[PDB]
């Protein structure tokens, strides 16, 4: 099973502040959208709960309170370790979709990094961990917005 | 100035078919929104007439007749060559977005390939070049859909 990453990082490393991600870029949503298209995404309870579960797109939640769902198009698990070793039963790729602290558990077991720069330094508590070094950029592309975006692709190896 | 390609192939390698597109594989046209958002797009007029000035996109449409355009996001030039002269000198990016003829001239120009193939061996008499040598495959990742669609990311080097 391959495991992707997306994010949106802002200038000084912030990608949330509270539950929320403290600025909209117009256009970048796309990226987004584009690259989750039918996808198992796998999330934290807190991103989860902000963000909802959009159409067309599956989520593997965890949590570790009694949260439920009765969409069916959601799975709601008691830790990585049980999300990773159940999904690795239905599908052969996942995109790590966040917040916080799931990127940290698992940016040192994924293979490729979608990583959208934002043109933007603003307040927040919640930020992007390091990248490990074994990670290099294999395409590049900008964009001019209300606030502008870079986007950029990691490979590892 | 970068010069990008971005184009569906199905997988007998039809593009096109008279005027259109001859399939539907949803969320693949995501892909072509996210990547041109607020983009230069050099197109052929047929293509251009065909598939019109989506909006968040500008336009170069290259065109040997009087073909007009009163849209204030599209240029009109009389030749691919004097399209690039004039880009180079307003943007650094332009994104080459079909159709036959156009690929044809620009595919041993362009630095990046954008290209989604299309699990489908349709009617059409349109084709894309053959890919030049030079260019390696960087990123891929399949979709499941009503018609299955995987993207990859190629560059020159
Ligand atoms: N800029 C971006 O691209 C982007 C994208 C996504 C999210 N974000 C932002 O990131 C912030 C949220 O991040 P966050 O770090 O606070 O929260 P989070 O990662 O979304 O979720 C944390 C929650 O996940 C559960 N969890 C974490 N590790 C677990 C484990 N090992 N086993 C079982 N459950 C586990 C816990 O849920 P329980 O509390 O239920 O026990 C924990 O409270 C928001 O501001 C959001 O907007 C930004
Ligand atoms: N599958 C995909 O991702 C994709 C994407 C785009 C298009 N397509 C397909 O491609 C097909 C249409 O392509 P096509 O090859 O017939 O036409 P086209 O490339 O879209 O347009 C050709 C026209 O561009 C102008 N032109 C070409 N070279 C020129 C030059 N060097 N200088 C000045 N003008 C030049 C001429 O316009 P004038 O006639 O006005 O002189 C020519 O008729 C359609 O079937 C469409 O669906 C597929
Ligand atoms: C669109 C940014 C984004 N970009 C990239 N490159 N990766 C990401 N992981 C996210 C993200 C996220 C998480 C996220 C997304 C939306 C959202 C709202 C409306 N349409 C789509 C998404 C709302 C809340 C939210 O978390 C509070
Ligand atoms: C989704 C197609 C597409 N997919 C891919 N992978 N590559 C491409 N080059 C194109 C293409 C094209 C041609 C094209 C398409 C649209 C378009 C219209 C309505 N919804 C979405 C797109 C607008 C203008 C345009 O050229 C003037
Ligand atoms: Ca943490
Ligand atoms: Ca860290
Ligand atoms: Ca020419």
């Amino acid at each position: 099973m391959k495991l992707s990453l997306m994010v949106a990082i802002s200038k000084n490393g912030v990608i949330g502040n509270g539950p929320d991600i403290p600025w909209s870029a117009k256009g970048e949503q796309l990226l987004f959208k584009a690259i989750t298209y039918n996808q198992w995404l796998l999330v934290g309870r807190k991103t989860f709960e902000s963000m909802g579960a959009l159409p067309n797109r599956k989520y593997a939640v965890v949590t570790r309170s009694s949260f439920t769902s009765d969409n069916e198009n959601v799975l709601i698990f008691p830790s990585i370790k049980d999300a990773l070793t159940n999904l690795k039963k239905i599908t052969d790729h996942v995109i790590v979709s966040g917040g916080g602290e799931i990127y940290k558990s698992l940016i040192d077991q994924v293979d490729t990094l979608h990583i959208s720069t934002i043109d933007i330094e603003p307040e927040g508590d919640v930020y992007f961990p390091e990248i490990p070094s074994n990670f290099r950029p294999v395409f590049t592309q900008d964009f001019a917005s209300n606030i502008n975006y870079s986007y950029q692709i990691w490979q590892k190896g």
